[PDB]
Protein backbone atom coordinates (compact mmCIF):
# COMPACT_ATOMS: atom_id res chain seq x y z
CA UNK A 1 0.00 0.00 0.00
CA UNK A 2 0.92 3.57 0.53
CA UNK A 3 3.99 4.39 2.36
CA UNK A 4 3.91 6.41 5.83
CA UNK A 5 5.47 9.96 4.73
CA UNK A 6 6.83 12.55 7.50
CA UNK A 7 7.04 16.00 7.54
CA UNK A 8 9.78 18.80 8.48
CA UNK A 9 10.77 22.30 7.23
CA UNK A 10 14.43 22.75 5.70
CA UNK A 11 14.63 25.81 4.92
CA UNK A 12 11.14 27.61 4.98
CA UNK A 13 10.39 24.90 2.80
CA UNK A 14 7.84 21.48 3.59
CA UNK A 15 9.21 18.14 2.69
CA UNK A 16 6.51 15.32 3.31
CA UNK A 17 8.59 12.56 2.06
CA UNK A 18 8.23 8.49 2.71
CA UNK A 19 9.85 7.27 5.41
CA UNK A 20 12.32 5.20 3.58
CA UNK A 21 13.92 8.47 2.99
CA UNK A 22 16.15 9.30 5.61
CA UNK A 23 19.04 12.07 6.89
CA UNK A 24 17.51 14.88 4.57
CA UNK A 25 20.34 17.42 4.00
CA UNK A 26 19.10 20.54 1.51
CA UNK A 27 22.30 20.42 -1.26
CA UNK A 28 20.34 22.99 -3.98
CA UNK A 29 17.81 25.29 -4.25
CA UNK A 30 16.03 28.08 -6.67
CA UNK A 31 12.91 29.29 -8.50
CA UNK A 32 12.56 25.52 -10.27
CA UNK A 33 12.83 23.50 -7.21
CA UNK A 34 14.80 22.31 -4.14
CA UNK A 35 16.99 19.40 -3.70
CA UNK A 36 18.26 17.72 -0.68
CA UNK A 37 20.91 14.60 -0.57
CA UNK A 38 19.08 11.23 1.41
CA UNK A 39 19.77 8.34 2.17
CA UNK A 40 17.04 5.36 0.80
CA UNK A 41 17.06 2.96 3.88
CA UNK A 42 15.47 0.57 1.48
CA UNK A 43 18.06 0.56 -1.24
CA UNK A 44 20.76 1.35 0.60
CA UNK A 45 21.83 4.12 -1.82
CA UNK A 46 22.33 7.50 -1.06
CA UNK A 47 19.64 9.79 -3.48
CA UNK A 48 18.97 13.19 -4.39
CA UNK A 49 15.34 14.38 -3.58
CA UNK A 50 13.83 17.00 -5.67
CA UNK A 51 10.84 19.06 -4.95
CA UNK A 52 9.05 20.88 -7.94
CA UNK A 53 8.61 24.85 -6.73
CA UNK A 54 4.78 25.82 -7.24
CA UNK A 55 4.10 22.69 -9.51
CA UNK A 56 0.46 23.99 -10.73
CA UNK A 57 0.66 27.45 -9.60
CA UNK A 58 0.88 28.61 -13.27
CA UNK A 59 0.16 27.04 -16.96
CA UNK A 60 3.72 27.32 -17.36
CA UNK A 61 4.96 25.27 -14.05
CA UNK A 62 1.96 22.61 -14.68
CA UNK A 63 3.17 22.54 -18.64
CA UNK A 64 6.98 21.85 -17.01
CA UNK A 65 6.26 19.78 -13.40
CA UNK A 66 4.78 17.46 -16.75
CA UNK A 67 7.42 17.75 -18.87
CA UNK A 68 9.88 16.68 -16.59
CA UNK A 69 8.00 13.99 -14.99
CA UNK A 70 7.11 12.74 -18.31
CA UNK A 71 10.89 12.84 -19.53
CA UNK A 72 12.37 11.51 -16.47
CA UNK A 73 9.96 8.38 -16.29
CA UNK A 74 11.27 8.03 -19.72
CA UNK A 75 15.38 7.85 -19.81
CA UNK A 76 16.45 4.54 -19.49
CA UNK A 77 20.22 4.90 -20.05
CA UNK A 78 23.38 4.43 -18.38
CA UNK A 79 24.90 7.82 -19.44
CA UNK A 80 21.72 9.76 -18.52
CA UNK A 81 19.73 10.41 -15.25
CA UNK A 82 17.47 7.50 -14.56
CA UNK A 83 14.23 8.01 -12.57
CA UNK A 84 14.30 5.33 -8.89
CA UNK A 85 11.42 6.88 -7.43
CA UNK A 86 8.45 10.12 -8.08
CA UNK A 87 5.74 10.25 -5.28
CA UNK A 88 3.43 12.89 -3.27
CA UNK A 89 1.87 12.74 0.11
CA UNK A 90 -1.70 13.62 -1.56
CA UNK A 91 -3.88 10.63 -1.12
CA UNK A 92 -6.00 11.72 -3.94
CA UNK A 93 -6.07 14.17 -7.09
CA UNK A 94 -8.25 16.44 -5.20
CA UNK A 95 -5.39 16.97 -2.72
CA UNK A 96 -2.46 16.49 -5.24
CA UNK A 97 -0.21 19.95 -5.34
CA UNK A 98 3.29 18.51 -4.72
CA UNK A 99 5.62 16.50 -6.94
CA UNK A 100 9.57 15.21 -5.43
CA UNK A 101 11.77 13.20 -8.05
CA UNK A 102 14.01 10.57 -6.71
CA UNK A 103 17.24 9.81 -8.94
CA UNK A 104 21.03 8.55 -7.40
CA UNK A 105 23.17 11.16 -5.73
CA UNK A 106 25.20 12.62 -7.80
CA UNK A 107 27.96 15.23 -5.54
CA UNK A 108 30.54 15.86 -8.40
CA UNK A 109 29.76 17.23 -11.60
CA UNK A 110 32.47 17.39 -14.77
CA UNK A 111 33.42 20.84 -13.90
CA UNK A 112 34.70 19.88 -10.59
CA UNK A 113 36.90 17.27 -12.69
CA UNK A 114 38.30 19.78 -14.87
CA UNK A 115 39.31 22.26 -12.11
CA UNK A 116 41.21 19.39 -10.23
CA UNK A 117 42.89 17.83 -12.31
CA UNK A 118 44.81 17.93 -16.00
CA UNK A 119 43.19 14.61 -17.81
CA UNK A 120 44.98 11.85 -19.76
CA UNK A 121 43.92 11.30 -23.62
CA UNK A 122 42.08 8.44 -22.17
CA UNK A 123 40.08 10.22 -19.69
CA UNK A 124 38.77 12.41 -22.12
CA UNK A 125 37.89 9.46 -24.37
CA UNK A 126 36.05 8.06 -21.79
CA UNK A 127 33.82 10.84 -20.90
CA UNK A 128 33.51 12.61 -24.18
CA UNK A 129 32.66 9.22 -24.96
CA UNK A 130 30.17 8.73 -22.58
CA UNK A 131 28.72 11.96 -23.27
CA UNK A 132 27.82 11.12 -26.42
CA UNK A 133 26.82 7.85 -25.53
CA UNK A 134 23.52 9.41 -23.57
CA UNK A 135 22.96 11.85 -26.49
CA UNK A 136 22.64 9.82 -28.95
CA UNK A 137 20.13 8.28 -26.70
CA UNK A 138 18.89 11.14 -26.11
CA UNK A 139 18.65 12.53 -29.72
CA UNK A 140 16.79 9.19 -30.89
CA UNK A 141 13.91 10.10 -28.52
CA UNK A 142 13.56 13.28 -30.37
CA UNK A 143 14.91 15.09 -27.34
CA UNK A 144 17.50 18.15 -27.50
CA UNK A 145 19.45 19.16 -24.22
CA UNK A 146 19.97 22.73 -25.70
CA UNK A 147 21.89 23.47 -22.06
CA UNK A 148 25.14 21.16 -22.38
CA UNK A 149 28.00 22.36 -19.89
CA UNK A 150 29.94 20.72 -17.52
CA UNK A 151 27.74 21.37 -14.62
CA UNK A 152 25.25 19.32 -16.34
CA UNK A 153 26.94 16.47 -16.23
CA UNK A 154 27.68 14.18 -13.14
CA UNK A 155 30.80 12.26 -12.82
CA UNK A 156 31.45 9.75 -10.18
CA UNK A 157 34.74 8.32 -8.46
CA UNK A 158 34.72 5.46 -11.48
CA UNK A 159 34.62 7.93 -14.09
CA UNK A 160 31.16 7.11 -15.22
CA UNK A 161 29.51 10.10 -16.59
CA UNK A 162 25.10 10.90 -16.66
CA UNK A 163 23.61 13.81 -18.57
CA UNK A 164 21.05 15.86 -16.35
CA UNK A 165 19.35 18.45 -15.75
CA UNK A 166 21.22 20.17 -12.23
CA UNK A 167 19.73 23.91 -12.62
CA UNK A 168 17.42 24.82 -10.13
CA UNK A 169 16.83 29.12 -11.10
CA UNK A 170 29.86 28.21 -15.54
CA UNK A 171 28.12 30.82 -17.81
CA UNK A 172 25.49 29.13 -20.39
CA UNK A 173 26.44 31.25 -23.44
CA UNK A 174 30.19 29.93 -23.28
CA UNK A 175 28.84 26.80 -24.82
CA UNK A 176 26.05 27.61 -27.01
CA UNK A 177 25.40 27.19 -30.90
CA UNK A 178 26.47 30.13 -32.36
CA UNK A 179 22.53 29.83 -34.25
CA UNK A 180 20.87 29.50 -30.59
CA UNK A 181 22.43 33.25 -29.64
CA UNK A 182 21.35 34.48 -33.49
CA UNK A 183 17.90 33.94 -32.80
CA UNK A 184 17.51 31.11 -35.04
CA UNK A 185 13.95 30.23 -34.50
CA UNK A 186 13.60 26.83 -35.60
CA UNK A 187 17.10 25.36 -35.03
CA UNK A 188 18.00 21.39 -34.20
CA UNK A 189 19.64 18.47 -32.31
CA UNK A 190 23.04 19.58 -33.96
CA UNK A 191 23.15 22.09 -31.32
CA UNK A 192 24.31 19.71 -28.64
CA UNK A 193 27.12 18.88 -30.54
CA UNK A 194 28.78 22.59 -30.65
CA UNK A 195 28.40 22.10 -26.93
CA UNK A 196 30.26 18.50 -26.54
CA UNK A 197 32.87 20.30 -28.90
CA UNK A 198 33.16 23.05 -26.51
CA UNK A 199 33.53 20.46 -23.47
CA UNK A 200 35.81 18.33 -25.47
CA UNK A 201 38.02 21.24 -25.87
CA UNK A 202 37.94 22.24 -22.02
CA UNK A 203 38.82 19.03 -21.06
CA UNK A 204 42.03 19.12 -23.79
CA UNK A 205 43.58 22.60 -22.68
CA UNK A 206 42.18 22.79 -19.14
CA UNK A 207 40.23 25.98 -20.09
CA UNK A 208 37.27 27.54 -21.50
CA UNK A 209 37.08 27.40 -25.56
CA UNK A 210 35.00 30.69 -25.49
CA UNK A 211 34.50 32.27 -22.35
CA UNK A 212 32.69 35.47 -23.99
CA UNK A 213 31.55 38.12 -21.58
CA UNK A 214 28.25 38.72 -23.72
CA UNK A 215 26.35 37.16 -26.90
CA UNK A 216 28.49 39.80 -28.88
CA UNK A 217 31.97 38.58 -27.47
CA UNK A 218 30.58 34.83 -27.73
CA UNK A 219 30.35 35.71 -31.87
CA UNK A 220 33.68 37.23 -32.16
CA UNK A 221 35.36 34.37 -30.39
CA UNK A 222 34.07 31.98 -32.39
CA UNK A 223 34.48 33.37 -35.61
CA UNK A 224 38.37 34.04 -34.54
CA UNK A 225 38.37 30.27 -34.40
CA UNK A 226 35.82 28.83 -36.75
CA UNK A 227 36.33 31.79 -39.46
CA UNK A 228 33.69 34.05 -40.71
CA UNK A 229 30.76 32.39 -42.31
CA UNK A 230 31.63 31.15 -45.99
CA UNK A 231 30.08 31.30 -49.35
CA UNK A 232 27.84 28.50 -48.71
CA UNK A 233 26.76 29.66 -45.66
CA UNK A 234 25.83 33.01 -46.10
CA UNK A 235 23.39 31.64 -48.43
CA UNK A 236 21.57 29.64 -45.90
CA UNK A 237 20.62 33.65 -44.26
CA UNK A 238 18.26 34.46 -46.53
CA UNK A 239 18.45 38.11 -44.42
CA UNK A 240 19.82 40.54 -46.67
CA UNK A 241 21.03 42.92 -43.91
CA UNK A 242 22.36 39.79 -42.02
CA UNK A 243 24.47 39.13 -45.25
CA UNK A 244 25.55 42.48 -45.41
CA UNK A 245 26.41 43.10 -41.76
CA UNK A 246 28.57 39.83 -41.89
CA UNK A 247 30.11 41.04 -45.03
CA UNK A 248 31.04 44.58 -43.51
CA UNK A 249 32.83 43.05 -40.68
CA UNK A 250 36.62 42.30 -40.86
CA UNK A 251 36.64 38.42 -42.14
CA UNK A 252 38.19 36.29 -40.33
CA UNK A 253 40.21 33.33 -41.78
CA UNK A 254 39.17 29.26 -40.19
CA UNK A 255 42.03 28.24 -38.11
CA UNK A 256 43.75 24.55 -38.57
CA UNK A 257 42.89 23.25 -35.30
CA UNK A 258 45.61 21.09 -34.88
CA UNK A 259 47.47 23.93 -35.00
CA UNK A 260 45.61 25.15 -32.20
CA UNK A 261 45.29 22.39 -29.90
CA UNK A 262 48.89 21.83 -29.36
CA UNK A 263 49.33 18.57 -28.57
CA UNK A 264 46.33 16.67 -28.19
CA UNK A 265 45.75 13.61 -29.54
CA UNK A 266 45.39 13.96 -33.15
CA UNK A 267 42.28 12.08 -33.47
CA UNK A 268 40.98 14.19 -30.74
CA UNK A 269 41.73 17.10 -33.18
CA UNK A 270 39.67 15.91 -36.41
CA UNK A 271 36.77 15.08 -33.91
CA UNK A 272 36.40 18.68 -32.91
CA UNK A 273 37.24 19.82 -36.59
CA UNK A 274 33.81 17.84 -37.06
CA UNK A 275 32.29 19.07 -34.20
CA UNK A 276 32.94 22.74 -34.07
CA UNK A 277 31.69 23.71 -37.87
CA UNK A 278 29.88 27.11 -37.91
CA UNK A 279 26.92 25.16 -40.20
CA UNK A 280 25.00 23.04 -37.98
CA UNK A 281 24.29 21.02 -41.18
CA UNK A 282 27.65 19.96 -41.47
CA UNK A 283 28.33 19.28 -38.00
CA UNK A 284 29.30 15.29 -37.26
CA UNK A 285 25.93 13.44 -35.78
CA UNK A 286 25.96 11.74 -32.16
CA UNK A 287 25.72 8.14 -33.51
CA UNK A 288 28.66 9.26 -36.13
CA UNK A 289 30.57 10.63 -33.36
CA UNK A 290 30.62 6.97 -31.92
CA UNK A 291 32.13 5.66 -34.94
CA UNK A 292 35.50 8.00 -35.38
CA UNK A 293 38.84 6.28 -34.36
CA UNK A 294 39.27 8.68 -31.29
CA UNK A 295 36.76 5.92 -29.50
CA UNK A 296 37.90 3.05 -31.34
CA UNK A 297 38.91 1.48 -27.40
CA UNK A 298 35.39 2.07 -26.07
CA UNK A 299 32.88 1.90 -29.37
CA UNK A 300 30.94 -0.90 -29.58
CA UNK A 301 27.96 -0.08 -32.02
CA UNK A 302 25.96 -2.97 -30.42
CA UNK A 303 26.14 -1.31 -26.47
CA UNK A 304 24.89 1.94 -27.86
CA UNK A 305 21.20 1.78 -27.66
CA UNK A 306 18.39 4.00 -28.44
CA UNK A 307 15.22 5.35 -26.77
CA UNK A 308 11.90 3.85 -26.87
CA UNK A 309 9.33 5.76 -29.14
CA UNK A 310 8.95 8.90 -26.90
CA UNK A 311 5.46 10.47 -27.02
CA UNK A 312 5.54 14.33 -27.62
CA UNK A 313 2.79 15.20 -28.36
CA UNK A 314 1.99 17.49 -25.31
CA UNK A 315 4.26 19.81 -26.18
CA UNK A 316 2.01 21.33 -28.84
CA UNK A 317 -1.45 20.81 -26.74
CA UNK A 318 -2.45 24.36 -25.06
CA UNK A 319 -4.02 22.93 -21.95
CA UNK A 320 -5.59 23.86 -18.21
CA UNK A 321 -3.52 23.70 -15.25
CA UNK A 322 -6.25 21.30 -13.73
CA UNK A 323 -5.44 18.95 -17.34
CA UNK A 324 -1.99 19.45 -16.43
CA UNK A 325 -2.30 18.56 -12.83
CA UNK A 326 -3.88 15.37 -13.60
CA UNK A 327 -1.79 14.08 -16.62
CA UNK A 328 0.91 14.77 -14.15
CA UNK A 329 -1.12 12.85 -11.31
CA UNK A 330 -1.86 9.68 -13.96
CA UNK A 331 2.46 9.90 -14.16
CA UNK A 332 2.65 9.89 -10.50
CA UNK A 333 0.64 6.69 -10.10
CA UNK A 334 1.40 4.83 -13.23
CA UNK A 335 4.82 4.85 -11.74
CA UNK A 336 7.34 1.42 -11.91
CA UNK A 337 10.31 1.62 -9.98
CA UNK A 338 13.16 0.07 -11.67
CA UNK A 339 14.83 -3.17 -10.08
C1 LIG B 1 11.30 21.43 -17.03
C2 LIG B 1 12.41 20.38 -17.14
C3 LIG B 1 12.29 19.31 -18.03
C4 LIG B 1 13.31 18.34 -18.12
C5 LIG B 1 14.47 18.48 -17.31
N1 LIG B 1 15.43 17.56 -17.44
N2 LIG B 1 15.82 17.20 -18.57
C6 LIG B 1 16.73 16.26 -18.42
C7 LIG B 1 17.46 15.56 -19.61
C8 LIG B 1 16.84 14.17 -19.66
C9 LIG B 1 17.24 16.20 -20.98
C10 LIG B 1 18.98 15.50 -19.39
C11 LIG B 1 16.93 16.05 -17.10
C12 LIG B 1 16.12 16.93 -16.48
N3 LIG B 1 15.88 17.02 -15.15
C13 LIG B 1 16.65 16.60 -14.14
O1 LIG B 1 17.78 16.15 -14.27
N4 LIG B 1 16.08 16.74 -12.96
C14 LIG B 1 16.56 16.40 -11.75
C15 LIG B 1 15.75 15.48 -11.05
C16 LIG B 1 16.12 15.02 -9.79
C17 LIG B 1 17.28 15.52 -9.19
C18 LIG B 1 18.10 16.44 -9.87
N5 LIG B 1 19.23 16.92 -9.28
C19 LIG B 1 20.22 16.17 -8.72
C20 LIG B 1 20.39 14.81 -9.01
C21 LIG B 1 21.42 14.09 -8.41
N6 LIG B 1 22.27 14.67 -7.57
C22 LIG B 1 22.17 15.97 -7.28
C23 LIG B 1 23.10 16.52 -6.40
C24 LIG B 1 23.03 17.87 -6.08
C25 LIG B 1 22.02 18.67 -6.63
N7 LIG B 1 22.02 19.98 -6.26
O2 LIG B 1 22.95 20.39 -5.35
O3 LIG B 1 21.14 20.90 -6.73
C26 LIG B 1 21.10 18.12 -7.53
C27 LIG B 1 21.16 16.76 -7.86
C28 LIG B 1 17.74 16.87 -11.17
C29 LIG B 1 14.57 19.56 -16.43
C30 LIG B 1 13.54 20.51 -16.35
C1 LIG C 1 27.59 35.43 -37.11
C2 LIG C 1 28.12 34.08 -37.60
C3 LIG C 1 27.08 33.25 -38.32
C4 LIG C 1 26.69 31.96 -37.59
C5 LIG C 1 25.80 31.09 -38.49
C6 LIG C 1 25.32 29.82 -37.76
C7 LIG C 1 24.84 28.77 -38.78
C8 LIG C 1 23.91 27.76 -38.14
O1 LIG C 1 23.73 26.65 -39.04
C9 LIG C 1 22.38 26.67 -39.54
O2 LIG C 1 21.42 26.33 -38.48
C10 LIG C 1 20.03 26.37 -38.88
C11 LIG C 1 19.25 26.01 -37.62
O3 LIG C 1 19.12 24.60 -37.50
C12 LIG C 1 19.84 25.38 -40.03
O4 LIG C 1 18.47 25.31 -40.42
C13 LIG C 1 20.76 25.70 -41.22
O5 LIG C 1 20.56 24.66 -42.19
C14 LIG C 1 22.25 25.77 -40.77
O6 LIG C 1 23.12 26.29 -41.79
Amino acid sequence: ERPTFYRQELNKTIWEVPERYQNLSPVGSGAYGSVCAAFDTKTGLRVAVKKLSRPFQSIIHAKRTYRELRLLKHMKHENVIGLLDVFTPARSLEEFNDVYLVTHLMGADLNNIVKCQKLTDDHVQFLIYQILRGLKYIHSADIIHRDLKPSNLAVNEDCELKILDFGLAVATRWYRAPEIMLNWMHYNQTVDIWSVGCIMAELLTGRTLFPGTDHIDQLKLILRLVGTPGAELLKKISSESARNYIQSLTQMPKMNFANVFIGANPLAVDLLEKMLVLDSDKRITAAQALAHAYFAQYHDPDDEPVADPYDQSFESRDLLIDEWKSLTYDEVISFVPPP
